[PDB]
């Protein structure tokens, strides 16, 4: 019931080490991430929906964890999430359907 | 200068046979594709931006070709494309940058 | 000892939600899946062996779960499974060997 | 019309050097390949159909080229190929369809 | 606290079955692996750092497990590991950062 | 004989636009790339050998092109390249062999 909470927490504790021990690298990465996700022609929620689809296509539970968490914070609706997942399924078939299930689980977990 | 026109045309020629010879499979596929891309909580343009990011992440010149063509049809702006490519680069690093290049080329080609 | 039983059960509960909330999409997907796996020039067991190899190549525990379960139901032998896995290893190297191990574990789990 | 002939020939030219300069590696590889593809519980044609599905899932024109050539040698039927491509599409969605196109083209090319 | 110990142990028990039941295949694979990793122009530690980067790029917990274990045995430093991981992040973006976190966790686990 | 020269030049032409139109993103990216590839516990040549293995594993002709060019600049030996390709083949099987072919071709092209 706290599967993705644990995944994201555990990754975050390792990432704190990276930020201390590879500070130039992580500063560069942070700049990339912030530039990619900032408000622009596409708003932040829309970019995070794009991120969620990518997370599912890349079959990465950590990404699914963090971006579903962010989507809840950005107040994405369940319907907006499902429709993003549908795009991943169309462009990934069976395996993306499996990770779409995980993304729904993550989103529901972080939704309370 | 006709690079992605030729890529998409050549794929379409092969798929024309596949569609007729595997009609149950491909009516299944087309219905999945239509269901995924239809207007809903997300509009069609937004879903095609998601498709473009996925095409780049999948490193697939054919997908990039078809979805760039569709983005032009849906009148996505250059800036909307750029920002969705930005998300692919954040989630894919160096290799995604190589296919962001292809997406920009394809988009420009189909924009005339 | 019930690792893959739990994986598949958990995915199935999310998929029931998808079937209710994205019924056109899941109907389309179901049609695709049924057309792909139905008896033809290749029998159903052979297509599921193909699916198992793909599941291993795609490194997807959910797919490995469901298709190993189906292989047992279709009465695939252990030798037929291993030889399919061998093909994945030849075309995937080290990482596919890791997921081949998981596929054997799944198959043995569902075999009683 | 000689597309996959040239792709495979060009790869073979490069690999000819690699095989002589990394002979321990490549005798290791060839023995793995032979062991994987040998007749067993699954016959050779069936294993090459599995290889074709994997080649498509790996989105690799070179693999698609070589394995289509081998399928013709093993006298796989067009319908057997179509059904294995069907499985790749079910497990890969849109992007796999782009490489199913290439597999059909390659198979036709080597069929004369 | 013994996550990767369990992953590698469990894979190893299945691999013992493969070695008995597909002895030609596993002999071939073993030859490939030994030729790839043996001392040469690049020493063994350097090749294992290459393996670790590949394991992260391929998002394979099993590979991450075994190669981090080998790196400790080869007395790779923590700094050598982090810098390898940094290369994976540069060429993988967000998702490789997630698996880099897992690789650090694995390395620390096997380091005592 | 100018294959990878043209590939890299063509990508660079597209990216020249991308860099100016997404300057926050791409200054972020360049700083990440520089931070990742800088001399440290691993020297620059070693990191570029890691990058080459990753490029091959990602099956990306563009990456293979750019990183082969850089390897020549860093005066990597042919044998150092061969051994890093060996690692990619061990971790990728048949498909990686197809891109090892491309890496050898690119390296030879940029070596003159
Ligand atoms: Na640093
Ligand atoms: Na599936
Ligand atoms: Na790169
Ligand atoms: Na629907
Ligand atoms: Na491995
Ligand atoms: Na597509
Ligand atoms: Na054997
Ligand atoms: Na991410
Ligand atoms: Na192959």
């Amino acid at each position: 019931s706290d599967k993705f909470s644990h995944i994201t927490k555990d990754i975050t504790t390792q990432l704190a080490k990276f930020r201390k021990e590879m500070p130039e690298l992580m500063t560069g990465f942070s700049s990339l991430a912030q530039a990619a996700t900032k408000d622009g022609a596409l708003d932040k929620k829309t970019k995070e929906l794009i991120a969620m689809a990518l997370a599912v296509a890349k079959q990465c539970p950590g990404c699914i964890g963090f971006h579903s968490q962010t989507l809840v914070k950005l107040q994405a609706t369940r319907e907006e999430l499902l429709e993003t997942l549908g795009m991943a399924v169309y462009m990934g078939g069976g395996p993306s359907l499996m990770y779409a299930a995980e993304a729904l689980e993550a989103f529901e977990e972080f939704s309370k």
